[PDB]
């Protein structure tokens, strides 16, 4: 692998932790590194470490590489994972990136429903508006996420959302449409039928795929379409079917979730928008109830 000094960390300053999750990408592993920020060099910081599986082919090195790649060039922002560093030289490749305490939002909500205290009202639309914020300047750094979903939103310490893998490597024209996620779910569940059915993916399509989220946030992790095979969620798509208004949610809410799955990509709102639209309904929210 090619040196890169801005980024390079010695990798007796990682301790290597607790495993986070294995799968296609590798695994990723908690860990502290000792002497992150130059000012501090006896301080240690919890990140998250990605690296390639044993029996990791010539292209997994090369999906992890781009990945990181990706990171370095999009640049920092509050509401995204942002990389943190790397381990280049003479081992494996280690990718370090910001550690969120709380993992993903699906579980964070899940875990706030009624029977660890209830979210208000205005914790939901707050989290709307901080998942926006992020992929606002993702797509001003002309990134399309392509999965956009609570799985894929992570969560701090301090209750802060942060986008998480924008930048994957991803051949679109090997997706295997029936394959389910860990907590078996479809992520076709979360595409525009245009990305869907023709496999173009833009800007618009992840407005369509925060408007699922935005349902996820306001049924507190509720699984979309439930039930729905493949094959039927095609004809619902087709026939031009819409999720249900959640209980617990403003018809404007709803009316936002509609506007994001507007048939037409060049009718939907832009993410600048929806921060826009948001912070003013963050502004109105009682958080009272
Ligand atoms: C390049 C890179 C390096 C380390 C990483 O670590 C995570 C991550 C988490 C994290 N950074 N904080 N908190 C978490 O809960 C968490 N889960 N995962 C995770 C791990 C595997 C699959 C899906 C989610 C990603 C997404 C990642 C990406």
């Amino acid at each position: 692998l090619p040196e890169d000094p801005r980024w390079e960390l010695p990798r007796d300053r990682l301790v290597l932790g607790k495993p986070l999750g294995e799968g296609a990408f590798g695994q990723v592993v908690l860990a502290e590194a000792i002497g992150l920020d130059k000012d501090k060099p006896n301080r240690v910081t919890k990140v998250a470490v990605k690296m390639l599986k044993s029996d990791a082919t010539e292209k997994d090195l090369s999906d992890l590489i781009s990945e990181m790649e990706m990171m370095k060039m999009i640049g920092k922002h509050k509401n995204i994972i942002n990389l943190l560093g790397a381990c280049t030289q003479d081992g494996p490749l280690y990718v370090i990136v910001e550690y969120a305490s709380k993992g993903n939002l699906r579980e964070y909500l899940q875990a706030r429903r009624p029977p660890e205290e209830q979210l208000s009202s205005k914790d939901l639309v707050s989290c709307a508006y901080q998942v926006a914020r992020g992929m606002e300047y993702l797509a001003s750094k002309k990134c399309i996420h392509r999965d956009l979903a609570a799985r894929n939103v992570l969560v701090t310490e301090d209750n802060v959302m942060k986008i998480a893998d924008f930048g994957l490597a991803r051949d679109i024209h090997h997706i295997d449409y029936y394959k389910k996620t860990t907590n078996g779910r479809l992520p076709v569940k979360w595409m525009a039928p245009e990305a869907l059915f023709d496999r173009i993916y833009t800007h618009q399509s992840d407005v369509w795929s925060f408007g699922v989220l935005l349902w996820e946030i306001f049924t507190l992790g509720g699984s979309p379409y439930p039930g729905v095979p493949v094959e039927e969620l095609f004809k619902l798509l087709k026939e031009g079917h819409r999720m249900d208004k959640p209980s617990n949610c403003t018809n404007e809410l709803y009316m936002m979730m509609r506007d994001c799955w507007h048939a037409v990509p060049s009718q939907r709102p832009t993410f600048k928008q929806l921060v826009e639209d948001l912070d003013r309904i963050v502004a109105l929210t009682s958080n009272q109830e």
